[PDB]
Order: structure tokens, then C-alpha cells, then sequence
């Protein structure tokens, strides 16, 4: 096979998650190249040479190093600090290396398997008529390929809209040809559910029952950050769009995963490949954050959320590759924000599709300059 | 007995919603006050006189004859225009002419029981020793009285930090001297939840079958104004607040009954009386409205609602009845908020609770004027 | 010569402003493009007619026939109602009948000679060696041109940073090959400042003594769309900016023909035009408004304008005609937005740029297809 | 006349302005209060010893000490911190302290003449008939009073809905009984004017030309914290306004003296006292900061203060000193809170005056506390 894989994790941490973490790469094969900030100490660097001593591949490039590499590349303003954005330097670096397989992942996330680098190869298996999943809907709920306590949820980027008649869709299983590009792995304990869901029933993924699925054209998904895989050829449409843009007044947080997740699924349809939801399973622990403060940074784009997805659907893409397809995608979404209309569309929620527009051929842009 | 009641209701519809509710009134002599606002078209007085040929002692004061009234107690500009804040008119009018009983009700819940104005004259029959119930949390849930699918909720204005912990809190029942004064009957259907838990569950309250409580001095509950008596002693703590004071530059919504309920509530406790959940139970209908929005409107509120609430068990009252204690409560929030920290606690979420101190004393005020 | 005039005016008025306005236009032979909103009385298409039978070629498309046209033009969204944006229209039609010269005017402004359509078919000249005026310091006060009571005065949208060391920079005049192609007209009585100048001295124009000016290449003034004759080259590039765009939760006003004037401005100098201030001067008599409201208008804009001019003298623009150069101007527009830095560029402001670029360009792609 | 002196002034600078200020001071022995800030470095507490073994009066107290006044006084949250409302903190020293005349400066003002602090000591001269200063418009320009270039300015905080027409104001001199306790000393240099004035015309005042006036009861001009005077009885109305209250989500600033100034004023003329203006005069360099952020910050001010100083002239205050008059205004501001209308009158813009009034009565209960 020969397949390289690259891990990319961005991390503010002293590095105390590399030392379960580091046993499932370093039997891969896999390089971990790890993201600071400047709101990072130095006990992190000291921690990453420490299992490269061990055996683990490891890359920690510093702040300094990072920045002068997107100068390198015409873009020094396009990634800010202080933010989970970074992941989008190890996006480049791992694409630039040439890896096959770019895993993206969070620093609190740990494997529970042995095969958890081999799981995730499977967007590098190729196209074959393989069974496909679809609804009647046009979504699939991978929550429900979880146990869950002590209801039924759904992740978070799932548009609210289609919830309440989502019981009665109809899902039909296939056998139609399929070339899986996107693996996003589930998990375990704390569920990726939105702030709204985490806050009203407080879930728990006690085990993964459903198995794994392969969504068919028109059936989607939301796909999150934290335990994906991304083909080396549909990175250029999984950039990490920017927060921080003021809907209403108030400023955008922690989506910035949901777009890429709808961004990269919606070129890789349009391209003929699929998204895949399973396997392999990580364990996130519950962590004490102010969930009200969470509720606050995603009701904006919750807001948005729907009507961007439902014209993504009548909108036609162009290209012949990821980095065609985005940049007809990043157009499309220019077109969106004039056409839509609610009581959420307020000019600066409109202007915030344009700056994000910019900032996806921005970083296009880069791919193109190393390329 | 010779219990008089009076049922305040405000309202922008046709009137049509009288068909169903006029028969409870009717069959037990209790007058019903309904508020009509400046959006309120002709066909509800209409219907208002066909009623009361009848036999219900239906009132509905047109605008010029609400804002007339005001002006002649020195507050013209307290209760706002285009808003359900106007049923404060209501509670002025039915304090005025000397009712008994005061019932706040929307006006689209209908009773289920024929005996809907008898159990609301419950917080009429004075102080005696009886089961009272207290947690050792210091909350009550009323949604777990109901039978309620698909998993347990919390009602509007349930405070979040507070519900993680409330599943091991012991619950005891012990026979003390108890005056009910407020009593808040429950709701099937669509029960009162915030917005949060109604987007991410969507309840639905099939029964009624934990019966009735009496909440002891120390545990606390929401009260509602969609089907609540009131005892004209504590009419005076009721007032409805004003909303639409901006949190971090959010307009705040839909919480106006939330602080009246838990104002009233306070103010009972510290005068000796409690609060009463359970019977008698209304039908809520699930309305069509944009969930999405619910939740902007309710956001502002919630973030500040759990801090205000913890402070107000540190801060002692002064008074001898509602009216003295009402306005010792509203001095106790503006040194609140002056003492509250947090990341929610703008400038202008500090100076919400001093505008509403201003608008309390207003509204007591007005009461003093009358008496 | 042969030349044709088409004077565009918007309005929400009742057309009184015809009765003194139509001789200068009639006797011209030029036609007058009146564009009314939503908020347009019935008693202008009244007043449009009458000046009709007198000889004046007026026509008055209602919003129903502008939005038939804006439509076919896949521009539906383009402008805005209930505003004066719409003025755009009139540029539209104007550039769609194939006018030579378009001249932009207020409803408030009145010619002062019997030659305003005449002095304002300069920018039908040609290209010609003729005195150009520069400047050190790179900007021109038109207002120097006036005699202005109690103190000297700069005109609205003229650079503040630049306004103290503008005494001590030089004034030479030369005798340079130059093709006018944009004409601003002055104004006597209430002069063109913005509303922090307006509020301090209030100035009031005498008279027009300083005669006229060509400016040279390097050499920058404001241009409003109050009275400035546009040749039909440069109108793709005159589009009148959008408002509304929040900067720091404020959203903007008044300056839609400062960044027009301005962005018509580089463009004619990148293509080797020039711009010309002097005669016809019009009268704009004081009007009635809230000076502070306008204020509270146009700080959101002038709080960028001074790093946007900056910036356009750095980045170099292409395009052989104004619709390429314009649409090059967009692009330079969403550069500059990401690295210009400072305390009043907010992620809104930023993202402002990029709305307003995408409106550039459907502003020149609907040209492109009448075209 | 045995009359002391106290100067309060607040600073986060190194101290270099104590040495063109003390000999001034020193040379009558007043009391110089420097109140530094979080901000503020060590070199300063090094320059007020190095002045104290010159024979300068100069008390420096350190955060630590601020804080521990300001919580034996029940007010720890009163004063904020990395703000210039910390004059607070000298203003509360020196009356407790029991000085006579409290004299408030700016660290970049200069005296100009030897006699500084005898020239401030007018505002301790007791009532005597005297040559009183009234204007037919109720406003008096004390710009007026200096020779300014290049043309006539107005005050910072005066109101602009009277600067039109005050040129045709009469201003009348009469022999009439006054008691001076507020002295507000005149500024060469650069005057102290709003944003908007620096912005338009960059006023200099050159000299002092005309002397110094007694305003006549309903005649007002505003009073800053420069170089200003207070007697020892109007200090309890001199309270520093805290800023950063949003109007319309804009937060306010740099107006804290400007109602402080007007607030002393109203309860001076209540109480049968005046204000002065004219000597002694400082000279104020023109200062380093960017014009439009002040105009960012004084905008939500001026917006607001046309509206507030009108209704203060309609409503009646009571007590009998200081302490009650300025209770009493408190709750006139509340009173006018509600019945102002306009559409800079947002419910944030409402609420700032409720949260200003509370701190007014935080401040006064300070004061009644060490009494
Ligand atoms: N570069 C960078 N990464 C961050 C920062 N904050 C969080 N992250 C990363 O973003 C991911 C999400 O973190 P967070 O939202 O706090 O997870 P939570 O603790 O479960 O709420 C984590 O895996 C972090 O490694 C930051 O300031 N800079
Ligand atoms: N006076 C007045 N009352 C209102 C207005 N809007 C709603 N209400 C009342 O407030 C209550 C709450 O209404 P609403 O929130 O719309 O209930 P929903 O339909 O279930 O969402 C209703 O019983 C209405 O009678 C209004 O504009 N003016
Ligand atoms: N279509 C349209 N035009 C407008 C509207 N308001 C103003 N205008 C036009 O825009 C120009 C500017 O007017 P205005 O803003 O009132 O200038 P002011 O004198 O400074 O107040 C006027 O000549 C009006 O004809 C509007 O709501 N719609
Ligand atoms: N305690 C404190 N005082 C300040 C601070 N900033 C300014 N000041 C004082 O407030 C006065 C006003 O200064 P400033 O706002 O810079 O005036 P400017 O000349 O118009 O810029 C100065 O005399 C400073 O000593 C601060 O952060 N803390």
C-alpha cells in the first residue's frame, strides 16, 4: 500500500496529551504535526522531542516558523492567533509534504483501537460499487449510530429545520459506485453536539452500535475537525473558515468546522466522491467549559446556518478538481448572500459570506504558489 | 366564600379564542379582563360583546381608555405599545375594582377541567399547617409533576447550572405552616419550556400525574403568567417586567414573566407565604413560530438569569407587605448589579437591572396612587 | 457637436423642484431621468408630466419599471429601496440610451447660469495640453475655490489626517496633455462638508472666485454626485456605493458618492483622465435635518476613509476601459481590507470592503449585458 | 483667611509634570493628591518624593490603598480602575481630609501666573452683591472670553442645539447678591473643545482678553475637571460620572466632567450659589492621540445632552445642601430617563441615566459614611 498519513492538532496545552496519544501513531507510521500558538508555553516543544525520542514523528514547527511560511506564500494576514484557525498550517504542511492521508484532530480526543491510523485510510481505498446510504430527506444523523443517553440527538451543524421530520425519512441502502474521500470517525462519551443539545439533555455516547455508512449524492451530513480523515486531493476544499464575523452584532464562534465540513462534502459530491461516517472511534472526555458562553458563540451561526445550506442545494458548482470546485463554491456563496432573505440577514451577516469568500481563494491562492 | 375572581388576558387576535374559553369563566361568575394593544384589530371587541350577552362578565378596555387610565396615575409611559407587557393593565384593573383572585393567562391556553376557576381560588384559603415540599438543592422542577415525552425537561427560566446536580438532590415532604399565594398551574401539550430545550427535544406533556405541591421557605421554582393565580396581596410583586434591554447588544425577550415570577416568589417568602404548582391544568397548543428566534430573544436573559438568581439568596428583603418588599427588592438588584461579575455582565447588562429597579418603583408607585 | 445630456435626479418629493430646475435643462435640450422609491407621492408623476407638455424631455420610470429592468439584468437585489441609491437606475438607463454625458444631481440643487448643461459638456472635450493643477501633498480643497464665511472649510469625504500640513503644501500649475472626463460642479450657500465641519462652523458659500481646476495625476479631490457631469466612459465606474454596512456595530450613511467619487477618481487617472472642479455651480440652500444624526452617519465611514485612500495610492490597478479597471478596482478593494490594520477595523468593517467589492462587480456585470 | 488647598489630580505618566507644577503649588503651601493607576509605573511614586523633600505637599497613595478606603466605605466597586474616573479617589481624600478649596487638574496642565492657587481660593469669599453675568438664551460661551484662532469656538459639552442662534443672544451685566463655589480657570494652547470642533478648525487660543464672569441664575455653561475649583460643600455634587455606557451600542467617554460639570452647576444655583469662569488660566499643549477615536467615543455623549440639559431646566430639585440636592437630581435624572423621547433614545441609552443615578447615590452614601 505505502500510504502516509499526517495527524494535524492545534494545541495551547503543556503536551500531556501526546503521552496517550502518541502509542496509536507511533506504531503507524504516521507523522503528528503539532500546531502552537503564541499563547502556547515552552513545555510543549519540550514534550514533543521527548516522544520523537521514543520513535514518534513528530513536528512542532514555533509561531516564528509558521509565520514565515505564509509569508513565504502571500498570505500573512489570512490565519490569526489565538485561535483553533492554526489547523489550518498543518493542513498546508501535511499537503505540501505530499502525505496521503491528512487525519485532522483535537488535542482531548484519544483513540480506542489499535487500527484507529488504519480506519481512517479508507478515503485512499478508490472508487468501487460499494453499498451507499441515503434519505429521503437529503440528511443522514450519524448520532444515530451511537448509543446515546438519555434521548436522541444530533450533531452539531445539523440544521434545525429538518429535525422534527427527519423520524419519518425514509433510508435506503444500495449498491452503487462510490470513491470515499472524507471519513469522519465518531465518538465516544461527550457526543459533537451543538451548544443547544449539550446544554437541554447533556448527552453520552455510551458505544457505537450502527456500524459505518457511506452517505449517496444528496444525503448529507454535517463533518467536524475533530476525528476526520481528508483525501490529500479534497484538503484544498477543507480549509478552516474564520470566526469572529459579527452576525447581528454578535461575533461567530466555534463553526468554523461546520462550514469546512459542508464545504469539502458538497466539491466532493460535486467531484463524484462520498463522505463517510464511522469508524474509527475516539474517546472525548467532558470538559468544564461555560456551556452558556458556548450557547452565545454559535447561536450566530446557528441563525445562518440553514438558509446557507438550503441554497447550497439549488446552486450549481463548476470545476474539475477541489480547488476549481471551491473557488466556484467560494462565488456561490457571494451569490447566496444577496439572494437569501430572514430576519437573521442583517448586512453584516450577508458581508460576513463575502469576507469568508475572500478568504477561501486566499487560501486557494497559497495551495496554488506551493503547487 | 364569595370569592371574586378576575382572569387578565392580553391579546392581538380576532377574539376567536373566547369560543372555548368563555364557558369556564361563565359557569363560575369570574370576570375576564382582556387587554387589547394599538395592533389589535375591530373583530376582538366584537366578539368581546357577543360573549357577554352570553352571560361572561368579559372587560375590554380599548387603548385610549388603557392610556387614560395611566395618565391619570402619573405613569404614562410605563407599560410600552406593541407588546404583551400590556397585560400589567390588566393586573392594575383587577387590583383596582377589588378581585379576590387575579388568574394570568395567554390566550391560547384552554382548561381541561371544569373546575379551572375553583382550584385557582386555592391561594385564598389562608395559612395552616400542610405538606410543603423542599429540595436540598434549593429547586423544584415542576415539569417532573407531568408526564412528559421524549425525556425529562426543565421549565423557562430553570436556572442551567443547577440542573446538572438536581438529578441526586433529595426531595423531602414535611407538614409546616404554609400560606399560599401564588399558584401556577401546569400546562399539556407544549409545555413551558425555554427555548433551548424546546429545539433540541421538542417536549411533549402527555398527563398530569405528580399531583400538586407546595414549595417550603428555600426552594424555589419558575412561575409562569400563562396560567397562574395570584392573591391580590401579592398582585403588587407581579408586575410584568419590561423587556427589550440589550445584553452585550442583544434585546432581551420573552423572560418578562420569568422575573415577575420569580419577584412574586421571593417576596411571598420573605412575608411567610409560598408558591403552588400542580392543578389546575390547561392545554397548550404547539405553535408555529421561529424556533431560531425564540432562542435570540431568550439568550440574552439566560446568561444573566442564573447570577441574579444566586445573589438573591445571599441578599435579605425589607417590608411588611408586597408593596414595601417589592421596593427593597428592587433596591437589593441594583446593588446586584454593581456586585455581580462575569463575562455576560456588560455595562449595559449592569444597567438592565437599574432600569427595571426604576421601572418597579414606577409601577408600585402607581399602585399607591390608587390606594 | 451634437452632444446629448442626461441629468439623473432621485426623489422621494412631491416635484417642486422641477418648476425652477427644468428651464437650464429645457432650453438645452437635455433630458432629465427622475427616480423615484417606494416612499414617492403620487403628485411627482403628476409634476413630471406637466413639465412633459411644457418641452421638457422628463421621464419618470415607476418601481415598477425599474425593478422589470433590474431584473432582466440579473441584478434584482442590486439596489435597495428607501434609499437614494437608486440614482444608480438613473445611471443605468442613461448608459443603456447611449447619453454622452451624465450629470448627477440632488433635488435641492438649482443651477445659477443659463450654461449649466453647457459648462458641464466639458467632459466631451477631449484630450487636449492644458493647465493641470498639482498638488505636494497630493490633495486639492475644492472648497479654496469658494469664498467661505466665518473660516475656511474642507469639503465631505476629504481626508482628515491631511487637513493640518495642507497650508504648507504647494500649489503649481502646468501645461499637460489631460482628458477631462469627470466635472464637479461647486455649490454656493450650504457648501458640501460633512457634518463634523457643518456642526462646528456651519459654513455658509458666497460666491465662486477661485474659477476652475483640471487636476493632475497623483493630485486627489472628493467627488459627490450633488452636481458632477460624468462622460459615459467613466460611468461604469461611478457607481454609487451601497450603505448600510456596520463598523463597529454602526452602520453607515451619506458617503455612497464620497467612495464613488473617489473610486471613478483612480480609475480615470489609471486610464489617463482627469477630474475638474469649478463651474457650473449650482445653489444648495440650507436644508432641515438633524446635523447629529448625520453625524452619528457618516463617522462609521469616516472613521476608514483616511486608511482606504491610503492604500489605493499604493496598489496599482489594470484595465484598458473603466469596467475592467473598476472590476480591478474591487479585488484591490478586498486586498487592501485584509491588510490594513488599526483600532477602528473591526472584523465588520473588513468584511464591509468585501460586500462592497461583490456589488462593484454585479454593478459592472450588468452593465456587461445590456452591453 | 487661613484657607486650604487641595489639587487632585489622577495620572498614569512618570511624573515629569511635577516639575512645572509644584512650585506653584508649593509656593502656598496647597496639597498636591496624585491618584495613579493600575497603568502606572514606578518612576512616578519616585518623583513625588524627590518634590516631598523639595517642600511640596504631595500625597501619592498606592492602588493598594485606594482599594482599602474605597471598601471601608462599602464602595469597592464604585471607582474603576485603568480609567480617569479614579479622580474620584482624590476628590472623596481631600474632602475627608476637611481641605476648603479642592482644586481639579489634568497632569498636562500648567499654571501660567504665580498666583494660581490665591486666584482659585475666589470660590471661598463668602455671598456678597457683586456684577453678575446673564445671557437672553440661558448659555453662556466662555470661549468668548479668549482670543481664538482662526475663528469663534464653543465648549466642550456645550449644547449644539443653541450654537446657531447664541450669536443673536444678549448678554446683560447686573449688581446682584452671589455666593462663587465653583471656579472653572480658563486654558490657552489648545482650548478645550469637543472632537468635532478640533476636527473642523484645530482652535488656539492665544490669550486670556476677556477677564473673568459670575453667571446669573439660568445662565449655564459647562465646567470640566481641568482647572477647576470646587468648595468644600459643592464637592458631594462634583462626583466624576463614570463612562462606558453604550447609546446604541456605542460605549461612551471622555464626558465624565462634562455632566459632573453641569451637575455641580444645577445643584449650585438650587442652593442660591454661582459659577465663575476666568482666572487663573492654564496653558494646555496640544496633546497626542488620534481626533477621530475621541470623536468615536464623545458621540454617544453629545447625542444625548441637548435632550438631558433641556428637561433639566423644567425639572424642580430639592434639599438643603449639596448631599440632598444631589440625591434628588439623581432621581430627576430617572424621571427624565422615561419621559425624553428621540431616536437616540435606545433602552441602553434610557438605562445609562438609571446606572448613572445609582452610582450618584453610591457616591453620596460614601460621603454620609466617613460624616
Ligand atoms: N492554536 C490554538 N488552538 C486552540 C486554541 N484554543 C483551543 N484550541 C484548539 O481547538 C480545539 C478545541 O478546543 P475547545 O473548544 O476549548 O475544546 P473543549 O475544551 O472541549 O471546549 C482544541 O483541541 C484545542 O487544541 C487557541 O487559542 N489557539
Ligand atoms: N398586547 C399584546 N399582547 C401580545 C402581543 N404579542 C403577543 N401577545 C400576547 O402574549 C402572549 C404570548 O404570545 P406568543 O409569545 O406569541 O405565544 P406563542 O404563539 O405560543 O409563541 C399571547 O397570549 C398573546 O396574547 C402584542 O403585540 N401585544
Ligand atoms: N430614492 C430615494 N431618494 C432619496 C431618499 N431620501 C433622500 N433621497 C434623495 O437623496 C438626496 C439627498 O437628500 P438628503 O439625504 O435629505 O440630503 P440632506 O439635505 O443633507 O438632508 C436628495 O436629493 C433626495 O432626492 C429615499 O428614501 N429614496
Ligand atoms: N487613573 C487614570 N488616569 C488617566 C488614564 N488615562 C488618562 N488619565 C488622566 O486623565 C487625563 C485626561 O488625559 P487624556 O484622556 O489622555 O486627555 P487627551 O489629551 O485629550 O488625550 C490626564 O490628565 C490623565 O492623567 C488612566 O488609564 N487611568
Amino acid at each position: 500500500r505505502d500510504i502516509s498519513t499526517a495527524v494535524v492538532v492545534t494545541t495551547i496545552s503543556d503536551g500531556g496529551f501526546l503521552d496517550r496519544l502518541a502509542p496509536a501513531l507511533r506504531d503507524a507510521g504516521a507523522r503528528l504535526i503539532v500546531i502552537p500558538d503564541r499563547n502556547t508555553g515552552p513545555a510543549l516543544f519540550a514534550a514533543c522531542e521527548r516522544h520523537r525520542r521514543l520513535g514518534l514523528d513528530v513536528v512542532c514547527p514555533s509561531v516564528a516558523e509558521q509565520q514565515d511560511l505564509l509569508e513565504r506564500l502571500a498570505v500573512p494576514d489570512l490565519i490569526p492567533y489565538h485561535s483553533d484557525n492554526r489547523r489550518n498550517v498543518g493542513y498546508l504542511m501535511a499537503w505540501m509534504e505530499g502525505f496521503d492521508v491528512i487525519v485532522s484532530m483535537d488535542d482531548d480526543n484519544l483513540p480506542t483501537t489499535d487500527d484507529f491510523v488504519e480506519r481512517h485510510q479508507v478515503v485512499c481505498q478508490g472508487p468501487r460499487t460499494q453499498p451507499v446510504t441515503a434519505s429521503s430527506d437529503g440528511w443522514f444523523n450519524n448520532c444515530a449510530l451511537l448509543e446515546v443517553e438519555p434521548t436522541e440527538v444530533f450533531p452539531r451543524g445539523f440544521p434545525f429545520h429538518a429535525r422534527p421530520a427527519h423520524a419519518q425519512a425514509r433510508t435506503s441502502v444500495c449498491e452503487r459506485p462510490a470513491d470515499v474521500r472524507i471519513n469522519a470517525g465518531l465518538w465516544l462519551g461527550d457526543p459533537d453536539v451543538d451548544a443547544i443539545t449539550r446544554l437541554a439533555v447533556r448527552p453520552n455516547a455510551l458505544a457505537h452500535s450502527g456500524g459505518s455508512v457511506v452517505l449517496a449524492e444528496g444525503t448529507w451530513c454535517p463533518v467536524n475537525s475533530q476525528n476526520t480523515a481528508v483525501h490529500r486531493d479534497a484538503l484544498p476544499a477543507y480549509y478552516f473558515l474564520r470566526m469572529g464575523q459579527p452576525v447581528d452584532g454578535v461575533p461567530m464562534e466555534r463553526f468554523g468546522d461546520i462550514f469546512s465540513g459542508y464545504f469539502v462534502q458538497v466539491c466532493a459530491q460535486h467531484l463524484g466522491h462520498a463522505v463517510r461516517f464511522g469508524d474509527p472511534v475516539v474517546e472525548h472526555p467532558r470538559n468544564e467549559h461555560d456551556l452558556l458562553d458556548d450557547l452565545h458563540k454559535e447561536v450566530p451561526a446557528v441563525r445562518l446556518l440553514d438558509d446557507i445550506l438550503d441554497h447550497l442545494r439549488d446552486h450549481p458548482l463548476e470545476g474539475g478538481d477541489y480547488l476549481e470546485t471551491y473557488e466556484s463554491l467560494s462565488y456561490a456563496l457571494q451569490e447566496i448572500a444577496e439572494r437569501v432573505n430572514g430576519r437573521a440577514w442583517s448586512p453584516d451577516a450577508r458581508a460576513f459570506l463575502h469576507r469568508s469568500a475572500h478568504l477561501m481563494r486566499s487560501w486557494t491562492g497559497a495551495l496554488r504558489t506551493v503547487a
